[PDB]
């Protein structure tokens, strides 16, 4: 018998990233995990047939089922629009989704060891955060001369309180008010505190508060505030800890450090983004590039791909053991990680796509020998989970 | 014979770039180039001693003479007031001339073959200039209540309101901000003179999709300065303006080869800092690192170090070639070119400071041998621009 999931909301794609997305079900998922599968085809030519009533069904089934697995799609553009014949320049699927979610998107790196890095020293991932609806802030021309004042009215009436923002004397320019509400900081810290629990690393927090004295210090408070009256004892038991810093401090101290925290921030086949609902429950995973219109183009032609699907599949195992922690599933989260540790074993051991390869080598430097084209990347994948799974039975 | 450098406005700082830039003045620039120099000493000590003013005179003379060198300064604070006994903590010298002299920083990247960078495929410098918020308006919203950003016009007509947010329940933050057209217009102009003497496309990024008004008058300003007196002349150089959103801008840039000035409204001895004033004429050229005061203390106690002069040198050969520019002088405009490619080609043969050795081995596995100290890298320099200068007499 196969893994008993349980329920999952599965969003299909475009371009080269619908193709993998496939492979990954059909090789690495489907024969070893059943499903409650709801998928909704979020697919360009669908959402346009549907009126974009596709994405807004997903998005609620995401609310009701709590676990999120999505497919890069394409944000149509006056070309797509052309390319497509679309109806209207229909939004972007994820700013729909996180609108009707809410939450924090948290972005991390897949680390292989045998990968160039940035900073090298780098070998534990950083996790980094920043709170999902500037947005909202309230724009201006300022025509000529004359004053901007800021107020504040209390509710009762009583204390308010007038600030002169600029006076305008030799002509005119542009003014905005901006604002940001106690619970969007307390979310944003939720789940800042809740991510940095779910993968046992320490969270640090950076903001300008020398600048913005007020604005950045009203998130560090608020930040403490949290930690100290509702997590620093479950820190303490996973022995790690919260600590803010300055931006200019913490870029400083990050080049010094071998990564493995979480950084919440005020203001590529490698790279996962996981929105985080402030609720603890609620969970979106999604690679953090996009459909690889280059690749699909070829595919198209007839011609060889060789597109990295490690950004796709961690969409599915951070989904997948988001799933098994809300239902207890021993037997699902340890492939969620067998899935992870496969993936990563593969590259080390000197399996890669071409990208990857180009990493190492070089562009020019690269031969058909030094990597694997799409398929038999994912068939490599599929052996060696194959072998995995069967050696912990 | 030296070459007749013109009239350059010099400004000596603090700690081991100080050291630097005596040894730049004496090996590579002074040998070669006789200056009409106006030194100012921003030195600390000297700025305690006459209570600013020395910041302020080099300032003047940099709009005077419209080409200023600087080497970095130590910014005060409570420490430094404690180890210089200084009288107050006086402002930045470098945010005193800014406001003097007004216009826009441009940081440009020293780029080597051999040396690492986030893009392999950017082979010609990327300059980038922010809009030079410090002066918002911040405060707390401690319970319920409207936050309302008014306008009320000079003209006596009818006073603007706009709802910034009504906070029914709880409270928050709120802040006001402004910029003026005067310097959005001086933004534009400082953009379009960078990229007409560097002979490169001019990229301006805003978030005009989400400030549409505030993102909007820049997009606006910058395309109307454009269209009315600049277009010509970056046809006729074969270069052109386009704004870009920022989403747009950061994709256009990593599928890049560089070469390009990108203006945005939002390793260290590798870097520049170029203020450009909207005149086209006034320049102020340094290292956009700091006095390396860590590098200092070594020096101080007698250890041997090995600090990158790449960025200090660099201020030299952009003053330079500015200055060169002005006057139409092809023989100083050689000259900071024949600088600029000696300092590139020794770090590319292998003769290069510990930090950049650091960027190819990686800190761990550097030894002394991959590297040369301060002094060693300097007379190294003045040794291949003698060879280099003597290789230019055959034309
Ligand atoms: N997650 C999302 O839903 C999302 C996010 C961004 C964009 N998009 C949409 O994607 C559409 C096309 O975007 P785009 O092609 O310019 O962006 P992209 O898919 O991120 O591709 C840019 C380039 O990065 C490389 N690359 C990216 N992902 C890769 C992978 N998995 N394996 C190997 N190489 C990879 C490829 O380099 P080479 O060209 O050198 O092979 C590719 O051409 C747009 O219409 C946009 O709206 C979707
Ligand atoms: N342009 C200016 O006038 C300016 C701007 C900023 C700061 N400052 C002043 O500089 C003083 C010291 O500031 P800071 O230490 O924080 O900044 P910094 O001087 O830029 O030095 C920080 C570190 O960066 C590395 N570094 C910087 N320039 C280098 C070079 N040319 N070659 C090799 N390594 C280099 C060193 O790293 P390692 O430790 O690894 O060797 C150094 O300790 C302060 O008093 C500050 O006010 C001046
Ligand atoms: C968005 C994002 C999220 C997570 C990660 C990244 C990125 C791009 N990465 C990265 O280099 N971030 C980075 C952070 C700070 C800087 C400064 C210090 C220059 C400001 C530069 C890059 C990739 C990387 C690699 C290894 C381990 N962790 C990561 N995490
Ligand atoms: C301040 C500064 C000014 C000029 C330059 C840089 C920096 C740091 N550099 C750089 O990597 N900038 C950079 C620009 C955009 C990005 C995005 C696209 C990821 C947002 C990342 C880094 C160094 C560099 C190297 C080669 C050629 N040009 C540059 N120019």
């Amino acid at each position: 018998k196969k893994i008993s999931g349980g329920s999952v909301v599965e969003m299909q794609g475009d371009e080269m990233t619908r193709i993998i997305w496939e492979l990954i079900k059909e090789k690495l998922i489907f024969p070893y995990v059943e499903l409650d599968l709801h998928s909704y085809d979020l697919g360009i030519e669908n959402r346009d047939a549907t009126n974009d009533q596709v994405t807004k069904d997903a998005a609620e089934a995401i609310k009701k089922h709590n676990v999120g697995v999505k497919c890069a799609t394409i944000t149509p553009d006056e070309k797509r629009v052309e390319e497509f014949k679309l109806k209207q320049m229909w939004k972007s699927p994820n700013g729909t989704i996180r609108n009707i979610l809410g939450g924090t998107v948290f972005r991390e790196a897949i680390i292989c060891k045998n990968i160039p890095r940035l900073v090298s020293g780098w070998v534990k991932p950083i996790i980094i955060g920043h709170h999902a609806y500037q947005y909202r802030a309230t724009d201006f021309v300022v025509p000529g001369p004359g004053k901007v004042e800021i107020t504040y009215t209390p509710s009762d009436g009583t204390q308010k309180v007038t600030y002169l923002v600029h006076n305008f004397e030799e002509g005119g320019g542009v003014a905005m008010g901006m604002y940001n509400q106690d619970k969007s900081i307390e979310d944003f810290a939720h789940s800042s505190f809740q991510m940095a629990l779910s993968k046992g690393w320490p969270l640090y927090l950076s903001t300008k508060n020398t600048i913005l004295k007020k604005y950045d210090g009203r998130f560090k408070d608020i930040f403490q505030e949290i930690y100290d009256k509702q997590y620093k004892s479950q820190f303490e038991a996973q022995k790690i800890w919260y600590e803010h810093r300055l931006i200019d401090d913490m870029v400083a101290q990050a080049m010094k450090s071998e990564g493995g925290f979480i950084w919440a921030c005020k203001n590529l086949g490698m790279m996962t983004s996981v929105l985080v609902c402030p609720d603890g429950k609620t969970v979106e995973a999604e690679a953090a590039h996009g459909t690889v219109t280059r690749h699909y183009r070829m595919y198209q032609k007839g011609q060889e791909t060789s597109t990295n699907p490690i950004a796709s599949i961690f969409a599915w195992t951070r989904g997948l053991a988001h799933r098994a922690k809300l239902d207890n599933n021993k037997e699902l989260a340890f492939f969620a990680n067998a899935l992870e540790e496969v993936s990563i074993e593969t590259i080390e051991a000197g399996f890669m796509t071409k990208d990857l390869a180009a990493c190492i080598k070089g562009l020019p430097n690269v031969q058909r020998s030094d990597y694997l084209n799409t398929f038999e990347f994912m068939d490599k994948l599929g052996e060696n989970l194959k072998i995995k799974l069967a050696q912990a039975k």
